């Protein structure tokens, strides 16, 4: 059972709006809403959205094995050798947000403050004393972008995967020789740096100069997501605010996504006639380059939606009905629906440059979807008796064993969110940047028009 | 009653190291070692110091006093005008941690996601609807370092006052006009930023090149606090580790401020033979040039001790008896000593240079002095009832008053750590960065050699 | 009568090698090497060269016209107006070298010194007095590269005059309004910044996406010409030193262009038995990267001639027979051939990227390639009565006159190397880095192989 | 005789401004302009002038004397060892415009293309061959500025000397080990680059915190040239345009030099009223920054003239007689004094701050002062025979012996301008920027308000 299954099993449900049908609906796990700062969604006059793994959720594993396969048949082509041709992507082996180590080839899962919680290379994983060796304080320093990368979205998991497995056929092929910083094949030498660099390159080609979104749009109930329940969460959210889009993609490719997206014999309600998916935006925006986006962004486009172009030009207008813009900043939303950055609940799925960067950079209120927790949710309920015993035992071996047992339940990279009772990085910055989350934004449907979302105010360790 | 009254009355109480007395002694609030992560003290192989505010804790406001008399005689010498004279330092006035807005010329207290807290324009205090004709959103940018300058240290506090001072003077003298963004004299204009860098000019020039430091050392007990259990509780550390000294400060001032910090008829107990400062430790480094001293750092040379000054050449030697480094870098300590970094305890009072860099560039275990922390916690307990109302309110003018009345009894600025029910960004930072924490290291002696300091594991929303 | 027709006229001769033949050939202008500083032939150890316009000299203005056909079509599919069709390659208006500023959509021929010489905005000849609007001290700042593009190699002469199209168009054309900075048409604006960077976009894409390469190799005798002493002078340069290639292109190209420049019933003279194009040369190497070549460069890579494709690694071997490079640097070049700078000769056509850096990164001798020589040389004789007449006016309207009529004989952007009596930009360039120039590299074969080019001493003016 | 004593002998003549007599002595090589750009004298409207080496020539060897033992002082202040007291500054070694290789320790004598032509380790001056061991090619990269210190100024003159008496010193002392990169004593290396980077510190120590300022201007007479005719030809140009200072130095410094430069008992002729030094200026501006000041420059202050220390803010307001500058932008001087580039000529000193930065970066005419060339033309003129001699034996070892006999009649590092027939790197840089040029600025004096200076047409090879 995929996280998307279980998306996909909720988005089939059609949506009972009796009042006590929804309180008791958002009380189970699934389908609620999660709170690090409290807020009044009253306040909320703007709803925002990117539309990748938030909109348009790809289904899993299916996704993730094609944008796998491409990478593979592109890094072929350039030359790498016809036994890439037999992986297959394994959705069991990556967890979300692991580093790449490029000096010496190794998969990291860390805590917040940089410190290993699992080192891997290849498909071995290494225990704490011999990760020693390599990294004598069991710490890397994360913002040497230079050596490491996050792997953290969820368009990283097949190339997460595709590093183990290039490490580990490098490794047991006769034909090299294993080195510390890469492979030797006489007199050519592949360090895992420049390996990282040719897959980084791929899999930016398969996204952008490849097959992929054509091979997504040919096949769209295959491999996207489809919810009737999404035109009237948003029908709703347009009653009592402004609702805008806000994507890196460009809108030819928005424009196939979003109208299978809303491809449905009905409006937002069954019965209601359908309305395309423009009409339920405020503001239209695409090319929108995030992070870059939210600090001075590119000049602002219009899009001539008949020919999917841009035309020629900056536009200087303001906002017209039926426009689509193109680049721009996050100060072009801010201006062109007259809000200030409190004002809006943008809602994303790159815990970085929408979350992050929306936050940090505009103070915007923010909402993370993060899709795995639709099945991580069931792994941590159905198996809490072994985080309780962890709990307990905390309070050295059988502590090693449970937190073993406990993490390959989610795979074997573990949790998302920990190692044991150790916190991931990823983590520790859903709780510092998202001001609420949830596997799918769906979930705002359950929760009333001025719902309260609250949590608990924070106190240092010397006003306790 | 200053926090450097408090830190002077237990220096002066004599170490009762029976043990029933020190555990006794470490449960009162004065006394403790807050814990923001749990830290096994066995683990700890070296104990590592700064100079500034933790071995040498300044008298208040006494030192802030001469600072910002110092700094003002250097910018009337300047060409700045004669009423800057009549000026005088109020310790009243700032808390710490407070961002100068060179654009606007405001004093800001914010939040760990830049939400406006408190606004003052000279001693103006601006309510929040006024503050939004500056602050649309009522958010900075942190990060805009060309706009905001965040007064982090203790040698901050004279020119946190300093500013408020001439913003309040330009603003009322009839010789001038008050603009946006800053003041008219006929044919001259001065910026709140041009202003703001003629102020860290000649703070530092005070610093550096004036007789603060000239000042301090021929009047040692009006400016430094002497505690005689100081000695004894480096003795102790370097009993079951290893002690070091990395100072941004240089030699010849370090070496008068360290031995009139162990200038006592004994040495760590009394009836001991007195011993050198230098003799407690087992490396010594200045000119650290922290925090760069985290990162590649300077190069390694050696300090004539006889002379003073350095000896020419980069340093190439092994760690020899009596040596005394300058410059160098974290890795000089760590490869000198046989450390990893989390084997330190690296105790400072710069939230930034010191406990910040430490712990993200190195994984160092930090230790944060915060000296107004003594007095604050007078304050907290004292007024606990204003506190709990706050709290009971909160599960709205009557909510305004409240927090008003709480916070004026640490000052205009309110408590370094929050308004009201809101966190600072300086208490984020301490809870985020500083494994440790009390008002001064010395606390560290009424706990066992291999106390285990507990905090609680941290667990998400969707996790409770 | 193009440069190109010049040089496939003496192309199409069989090479005479009676030493009194050549002789008298080489004191001929138009077979002549000429000199700006001395250069003793038997001090050169390597000869080296690049490909474009050297060794593959493109036939003009056909090859022009099919850069500037594919560039307007790629303009025109990202959403041009269809106008840009009706624009048709015209020779006679471009001069290579001019500078596009950015900010008024001028082309401008300037001196060494960035004074204004001439000044085109579209087809509107600017005379001196209505220049100082724009340039009130007719004159650019040419490094000022944010603002200023200069037009300095071959493949930029189609989008030199497609600039002028452009702003012809736009200034004329009734949906739109001429703005100082560019174009308004309603709520779009088109600066001329935006406008150059779309060309420079669309030129780039042609060259490296869209289909120059093909279209030139699927008609290499219309777009190439061909010279049977090309394999004759690279022979005998191989007699005496080594020989080695140096191009951007990549392998597939420049294997289509060299086999067919080698592609004679022969080989070095005929009756000899033909050679394929790599055993002329004693180091091969592609995707070269100048100027970045001649600093850090690039990582080293061999190329699998059989696929094409970069086989995996750094190559870390010796040179080989038959190997082939892939970028590197210029020192890849010494140490494999054994050679220090000056005893290289480097033959290019790029006055930056070959010439230039060559000269100043590695005090490399010179030879710059200028085809447009081969019929400038033709003017200059020809219409010399004009230049001494100017010449003895100089020792006001009839110097304007002269200097207008002389100009028009090379185009309407004058000579390469002169507006009247002024140098341009390029020709001081020229004479600067240049050792040796001409207007084919072919002149070699008629200089003997240890013949001392002079150039006279140069002496200060109180040295005179 | 050196030449500020040839300058002193000029300089103490009285100006006889008999038409004739102005024409015969100007024909005389000293008191001639030379020319390497054509010039209208009448085209001039504004004269620009830095201070330093140009209006106050200080006087050789004494003030590089009074520099190098101060340089000295400083860096036995700071540990350098005692036996450095010992050094004595000596004008015959030190030729300017040598290039420090901070890597191996040498100074050099370049020409334009970075090729040695003399190269001495100490004072050991390393022949041709034994050079390639450090520089296999005979050749630096002179913009590598991490590595290579081009010494272009008189004031560099002191520190040119001191480089080579370190070197020397520490390669001779049997304390120290000579290594490839710098010297070993024990456990301290001083790598070259380290070194001079002491020196440099001393240097600017010397010039903007030390005595040198001091002790020039309590004795003035012994430090600086004086001439009468300084107020004479200014106050001709005032004339005919407008005259503006542009120095570096701050306020209290100029006034002091200017002051002493007009103290004569009379204006600008014998009999006429003294003038204040300011009176002869239209505009004064002083801390100028160049070369920074001829791009984006500082902020535009005012001078208090009475007390010599800025007023507080940015100066807003017109041109105002009796008003002084500090700060700004060579704009400033253009919008004051209402001129463009090519209407003025800007009299430096300084061949990269002054010259070439106002050519390039604003096309201002220029006139560099050359106070060598003032003995440099005695020797040249004296030993024309050698000259001629090696000119034509170029049309080997008598060559190199003829050569040597030359260079060594200007000093141990030859002529400022060549090395036996090859030119200086500055000598290059002369003829390229500087317009004009003389051993003194005063030379102007004996040439008519409009004099038209004449440089012949530069033709390249294929038009001659």
């Amino acid at each position: 059972t995929s996280w998307s299954d279980r998306l996909q099993n909720a988005a089939d449900m059609p949506a009972n709006m009796d009042k006590h049908a929804l309180k008791k609906y958002r009380r189970e796990a699934y389908h609620r809403v999660f709170v690090n700062r409290s807020l009044a969604m009253e306040k909320i006059k703007c709803f925002g959205f990117n539309m990748d793994y938030t909109l348009a959720v790809y289904k899993s594993p299916e996704y993730e094995s094609l944008g796998f396969e491409l990478t593979v048949e592109r890094l072929v082509s350039i030359g790498y050798p016809q036994e890439l041709l037999s992986f297959a992507y394994d959705s069991t082996f990556p967890t979300r947000g692991l580093v790449f180590d490029t000096l010496y080839g190794n998969l990291l899962k860390v805590d917040a403050y940089g410190n290993l919680l699992v080192c891997a290379h290849g498909f071995n994983f290494i225990r704490g004393p011999e990760t020693r060796e390599q990294y004598p304080n069991k710490f890397i320093q994360r913002d040497d972008t230079e050596r490491f990368y996050i792997l953290n979205t969820l368009f990283n998991l097949p190339e997460t995967y595709l590093l183990a497995c290039l490490v580990d056929f490098f490794t047991n092929c006769p034909r090299y020789t294993s080195c510390e910083t890469g492979f030797k094949d006489g007199d050519l030498f592949m360090s895992y740096r420049s390996m990282f660099q040719d897959v980084r390159d791929a899999v930016d080609w398969v996204h952008y100069k490849g097959s992929l979104k054509e091979k997504t749009v040919e096949n769209l109930e295959k491999y996207v997501v489809k919810d009737g329940k999404l035109p009237l969460l948003l029908s709703r959210m347009k009653e009592v605010g402004k609702v805008f889009l806000a994507t890196n993609s460009d809108y030819k490719y928005t424009d196939k996504i979003m109208t299978y997206l809303f491809d449905f014999p009905h409006g937002p309600k069954p019965g209601s006639s359908h309305r395309p998916w423009q009409s339920y935006f405020d503001l239209i925006l695409v090319d929108a380059r995030k992070p870059l986006f939210f600090g001075e962004g590119t000049v602002l486009r219009q899009v001539d939606t008949k020919t999917g172009k841009l035309k020629i030009g900056t536009y200087t207008g303001p906002l017209q009905h039926g426009i689509v813009y193109s680049g721009g900043s996050s100060d072009t939303i801010c201006d062109l629906l007259g809000a200030k950055g409190k004002d809006i609940l943008y809602i994303g799925d790159h815990i970085f440059g929408d979350i992050l960067k929306s936050k940090k950079r505009q103070g915007w209120r923010t909402f993370l979807v993060i899709p795995e927790l639709a099945q991580e949710l069931h792994v941590w309920t159905d198996k809490s008796s072994l985080f309780e015993e962890l709990q307990s035992l905390d309070i050295q071996r059988r502590i090693k064993k449970v937190t073993h047992d406990m993490d390959m339940c989610y795979g074997m990279m573990g949790s998302l969110f920990r190692s044991g009772s150790r916190q991931t990085l990823f983590a520790s910055q859903v709780m510092r940047y998202a001001d609420l989350y949830a596997a799918s934004f769906i979930n705002l449907l359950y929760y009333p028009f001025s719902y309260l979302f609250r949590a608990a105010h924070v106190l240092m360790p010397h006003e306790s």
